[PDB]
């Protein structure tokens, strides 16, 4: 379901916004609605979510970023396209494709009205959450952000549900782990210099879309050129 | 540049003058600049304070007290409206119709009707196409400028999509040769016998299997005979 994603709002300012936030998730399907230190939680945010009210009651409120993304093992927070998030940095299509797909918990983290995340809140998500937007103004409305990003969450859950076609192949800590031990490997060979590598190793790889079988003896491969490394200190 | 430009935002009857605001503003965000007023309530300081910066729309709006004028000069023209089954012909949803107005050579409205009321039949029966946002089937009511923010995102999304397009086919003439590739089977094959690897045929038709249904780049085989090197070295240090 659309139940292991938790929507997060880091310090609201306005409690308006939280109650547009509300609306705009019921009006998807989310209904996991978590609050940091929200300013207020009141009559405005009642008001706004208009209908959406159970969303705001049963929000978890917390006094920290830590104890909002507890339990979820995935942690996605919105972001600007700063310098040096451009390795994690991910749009809603592309996230929302990751998301219904992952097993597990997931968070996704929106900040301030006008700030948005401080670095070290930043630094606390696995990926980063860019809006494509008009680059002279590229700021939306927080509940607007929300509406968004929900509103890809379900076109996304609907696009999987018309199949559900089925194929077992590869599950994602087999290739990631594939990934890693390819890493491990050829940097020791002196071949991995940086990222490149294992950049177009990846893209290679999810384009030819691995079967299990295949994942197998790429495998296979691996371990007997660590022997020779192994067997060669 | 923006061809958003050519696409005009029609906002039916709209209440709180605080509504105008806040489409403006979505808008804005995703480089829409049109906006029309059909008998709005009431335009105000509200209408300018919600704008958020986007000021310079909410100046600059047409306001008319008609369909007929709100879509002068538009020869395709999308409403928004419930999934009312007499209009199933004509229903759409944001993303197709995004392409539809993105290939669009003309002027477009798209209008966004009074909300929980919507479009009445003559003015669903001046548009082209009916537009209705997937959404919860026991909550479906965007508020307006809800709706607009997720118009114009899809709107956006189309108009990268195809400038993405319009460049990349342009930018991979660069496959490697028959003979390139069958030189990376038999050093893949070399290299993982003299490791003690392959016992029978079946892992290089596997492999081969694998690689030819990837349609390796040039540059990706390089990459892969550059790891083989990168063991044979290996190899030929240890014996």
């Amino acid at each position: 379901m659309l139940e292991n994603i938790r929507i997060v709002l880091i310090e609201t300012s306005h409690s308006g916004n939280i109650g547009s936030a509300a609306r705009a998730m019921k009006t998807m399907g989310l209904t996991q609605l978590c609050l940091v230190s929200p300013k207020s939680v009141d009559e405005q945010s009642y008001a706004l979510s208009a209908g959406a009210e159970n969303i705001v009651k049963n929000a978890r409120v917390v006094d920290s970023f830590d104890e909002a993304v507890d339990d979820c093992s995935l942690v996605i927070g919105t972001s600007a396209r700063l310098r040096h998030l451009q390795n994690t940095l991910i749009e809603p299509r592309e996230c929302a494709e990751k998301v219904v797909a992952y097993k597990g918990k997931i968070a996704i983290v929106f900040g301030r009205e006008r700030i948005g995340l401080t670095n070290e809140e930043l630094l606390k998500c696995h990926y980063h959450l860019n809006i494509p937007a008009n680059p002279d103004y590229s700021s939306l409305n927080l509940a607007m952000a929300v509406q968004l990003v929900s509103y890809e969450l379900r076109m996304a859950f609907l696009v999987q549900n018309n199949k559900k076609i089925e194929k077992n192949y590869p599950t994602t800590d087999q290739l990631a782990y594939f990934f890693d031990y390819t890493e491990r490997i050829y940097q020791s060979l002196g071949f991995i210099q940086n990222q490149g590598v294992m950049r177009k190793l990846k893209r290679l790889y999810y384009r030819a879309k691995l079967e299990k079988n295949e994942l197998n003896i790429l495998n296979g491969m691996l371990s007997a050129v660590e022997k020779r490394i192994d067997l060669t200190k």
